């Protein structure tokens, strides 16, 4: 059914941010940071994202992303729907949550509109039952439902969180255009350490940042 | 030099839309189509996409981006600049002219204002000649420098222009958000046969549409 669907423009697409899903919500956590004199210029903006991917959005959202993945290539709905569950019951505060949840479906029913697309049956069941979803969780099901590699899935996914974050330092510090670019092209190594990090860890770590 | 640098990441940074060289220029060609009937929903903006993308989007912008490349790999400034003469003496109105000139030097700079992103002599040299920049045709000497492979950098920037001619058709159309990605998810058989006719075509094909 797939035939005519390219997954390395397919990965492009989901990941760009015209994908009609809403923001990512990495602005909420941000917003304390400038009003409260922490991140001031290019080297504290530097500094606080390289401390935010290696903590919360390591140890819940990337993570959750590997799990949802591996849970869907054994068929394992009951695991992602716990995993889901975990992240849930740990994020805080309900506005942020309320967000998470809206990203999350809608990044599933964007999905689903485009009919000529076969996401398979067990991503059809995941999106049936699901009651949290977030947009890694999800995105997790849809990369192993179609074939595409964990660490490209990875990648792609990293990067446009990450863009989306160091855009809003840009904006929100302010900061120039170049110091963002600067500092994406600075964080190329800690995502390759990011990366491989993630592939160490387990369910035991989930949310445990 | 570059050895903290991923090429991975380094190829969606540059074809990301924050990228900050400018907007695209195809919402020039794409204004008469509208105002004149022509496109007027999904199906009418599809067929115009594949016959702009199949025509001077192929013979001049893909192409040029490809004898850049190769040209770059051979370290042929001469023949670089000439493809650049070519495009610059064919392109019209003067209007659209300058602001593709634009785009080609806001991108170089772009390149260079990351000071710890070593684009080599070749592209140093260059930049330090061109008089009629391109996205298009600095974009191939940029990859070819970087030993980015052919087709990958030919996708990445497929996707990232196709993407904003379809989001233009979404706005000035207007088209919903779904139908943008349902168009995005048709248009990838397309890609390929583009990418593929592209590495058919040499000089002799250069601005013949």
């Amino acid at each position: 059914n797939n035939a005519h669907v390219d997954n390395e423009f397919l990965i492009l697409q989901v990941n760009d941010a015209v994908f009609p899903i809403g923001s990512y919500t990495h602005s909420f956590g941000l917003e304390t940071y400038i009003q409260q004199k922490k991140v001031t210029n290019k080297e504290s903006a530097l500094e606080y994202l390289k401390a935010n991917l290696s903590s919360q959005f390591l140890y819940t959202e990337m993570l959750s992303l590997k799990l949802t993945y591996e849970s869907a290539l054994q068929q394992d709905l009951k695991k992602i729907l716990g995993v889901e569950e975990v992240i849930m019951l740990s994020t805080s505060p309900m506005e942020l949550r309320l967000a998470n949840q809206k990203l999350g479906n809608r990044f599933i029913k964007t999905l689903q509109a485009m009919n000529e697309l076969d996401m398979g049956e067990f991503f059809n069941a995941y999106a049936q039952k699901t009651k949290d979803p977030t947009h890694a969780t999800s995105y997790g099901v849809f990369a192993a439902s179609l074939g595409i590699e964990l660490k490209k899935a990875l990648r792609h996914y990293l990067y446009a969180q990450t863009s989306n974050m160091v855009i809003n330092c840009v904006k929100s510090v302010p900061l120039s255009q170049n110091d963002g670019q600067k500092i994406l092209l600075s964080l190329q190594s800690p995502f390759n350490q990011l990366i491989e990090k993630t592939l160490e860890l387990d369910e035991s770590h989930l949310c445990t940042a």
